[PDB]
This record gives C-alpha cells, sequence and structure tokens, in this order.
C-alpha cells in the first residue's frame, strides 16, 4: 500500500501507538532571536498502564477522570548539545490525551501549566500547543515514514528578552536488534 | 486581533500575496542519511503580470490557460553554503498556481517536471509535493507571523546512493527601510 494515504485517516491514538518505541534524534535549532543548536539524543516511548502513578496523579492534578482518557505515553531521554561537553540533558514525561472531538482536544504532562491544545489535521500531522509562564510551543509532528518522524516546533520564551526559537528535529526508530 | 485564528480562513491566493516581499533566510539542512548543512539567503519575493514571458511560457509547456491560473509568483534568491566559501548559490523560478479545489490544486514552476501539487491545510499551512527525476520533496510552510515564514522540507534524492534530508527554513521579512 502507500504510506501517505494510509495517514491522512490516522486517528490520535494511531499517531501515539506508532510513537511507541526507542528513537535516535537529531534537533537543530535557532534563536531567531541569532544562535544555533545541534542537540543529538535517545528517546524511549512507552505505554502508560491504567494504574501507573503518574497518569493518576496528572488526572488528579487536572481534575480529569482517568477513565475518560484515550491514550497515555512516557516519554525518557538522554542527549547532549554541542553548546556543552562533558553534559548530558535527562528528561522524562508523561503525556495524557483527552479528545473534545474526533480530531481536537487537550494533552496533559507531568509537572502548574495551562492543558495543551491538539488537533490531527487531515493528513495525518499532530499539531501540539503547550504552555508555560516563561513560555509557548506549538509543534507539528508526523510519520514521514512508519520508522521517521519529523517534528517543527518553534517556541516564544521570555527569560529577560522576548525570543524566539525554531526547530527540526528527525527522529529514526531503533533498528531491528 | 488574532493571527492565529485569521490564518485558519486564509485562502492560498493570499497565502501568495502575504510571501511577496524580501525575506532574510536560514536554512538548516541534514542528510538522515549523516550530514548537516547551513545556508544563509536573500529571497525576493515578486508578483507576475499576466503577459509575464516567464508565466505565459510554463502555461504553455503544461498546456495550461493562464486565465485559469489563480496566482504566479517570482522567486529570486542569493545564498551562500557554510559548506563552501568564495561560493554564491544564486536561483530564480515562476511559479504557477490553479486550484482544483478551493483548498487544493497544482503548481507549476520554470524547467519536464510532473506538476507540483498543493493543499491548504485547516490552519493555514501550505503543504507542497514537488517532483523530478533525481527526486520528491514534500514542503510545508506557514506563517508563524505575519513577518516569519517557517518551511520544514523533507526530499528523497537519488544521485549515487539514495538519501533523505531534512530541512527547516526561517525566513523574516526585511526590516521597515
Amino acid at each position: 500500500p502507500q504510506f501517505e494515504k494510509i495517514e491522512g485517516r490516522m486517528s490520535v491514538e494511531e499517531f501515539f501507538e506508532r510513537s511507541v518505541g526507542s528513537w535516535r534524534s537529531l534537533r537543530s535549532s535557532h534563536n531567531i532571536a541569532a544562535q544555533l543548536e545541534e542537540v543529538n539524543s535517545d528517546i524511549d516511548i512507552t505505554q502508560v498502564a491504567a494504574d501507573d502513578s503518574e497518569f493518576l496523579d496528572i488526572c488528579k492534578t487536572y481534575n480529569f477522570e482517568p477513565e475518560k482518557a484515550c491514550s497515555s505515553i512516557r516519554m525518557s531521554w538522554e542527549g547532549s548539545s554541542d553548546w556543552d561537553e562533558n553534559e548530558v540533558i535527562k528528561g522524562s514525561t508523561v503525556l495524557v490525551l483527552y479528545k473534545d472531538e474526533e480530531r481536537k482536544g487537550k494533552l496533559l504532562r507531568s509537572v502548574i501549566p495551562a492543558v495543551g491544545e491538539w488537533t490531527m489535521q487531515e493528513d495525518g500531522t499532530f499539531v501540539l500547543h503547550t504552555f508555560y509562564d516563561r513560555a509557548a510551543a506549538e509543534e507539528r509532528i508526523w510519520f514521514a515514514t512508519p520508522d521517521l518522524r519529523m517534528r517543527c516546533s518553534i517556541i516564544k520564551t521570555q527569560h529577560g528578552k522576548g525570543v524566539l526559537t525554531a526547530s527540526l528535529s528527525t527522529e529514526v526508530r531503533d533498528k531491528s536488534k
């Protein structure tokens, strides 16, 4: 079959299901607003059981009933930036997906931030708006192939002077081993 | 008003109309498939008169009636890559836009290649599929602000070994001067 036609009917839960796995990420960022950074990372994306502490605590925090959640994943990563040797960036978060409509809804994450807002575009693109006090982010994520994820993102921050950063990440699924 | 809500109703002809202007571009590319390139460019985007030679010749080549074209622009650029000093990359092309539907159609360009295919996504994103013998490209282009264009693109090439290249360009409109 042809992958592109199949994406345009992908549901958001399928999108998350395909994201499960181990990935090798390359992220290129620049400050618009005049800097250029390269970050190489390993990312593990895993399914989250209905009784998972983190999952229920997020639901609790936002006062959402966990049974109404469509999907939940855990993402853990470790990478390094070429702005700093001898240093590793490690992180972890749980995400929790709710539908307001088939192709629109809210995303909660580990912590308190405003809820994220997402849309699944007609062509299979997952578009996420995320918020912070410091900042706001918009990310577009899609499968270029089953094993290759693209992520193009822009962030407005305000740590001193207001700054826009734009990023492209290419994520390749861990080979058969 | 708020720019984001206004984009989601932008027509493709408005998209092209807003692209007219002078831009400063920063493009980050990598070969998936393991290289990293930075290209800085100036890009001039201009409107194309109905009698423009290039415009009519493209229409002629593809056998489209020029009166049925919705929009046409000329793009000229000059930039340099950090893979090569003492060297400038110069280019020019005319693009010609036809609607098959309000939010879907074909794009012809200067030359013979298959016609390009485009969609205007519900959120204001212009998505273009372009073709070559050597290759195929898919580009997503949108206005992050009125004066800031984002372009996230992927290309499959075959010059010897098959290769995927992913790119992010950030384009800033020439200041008031």
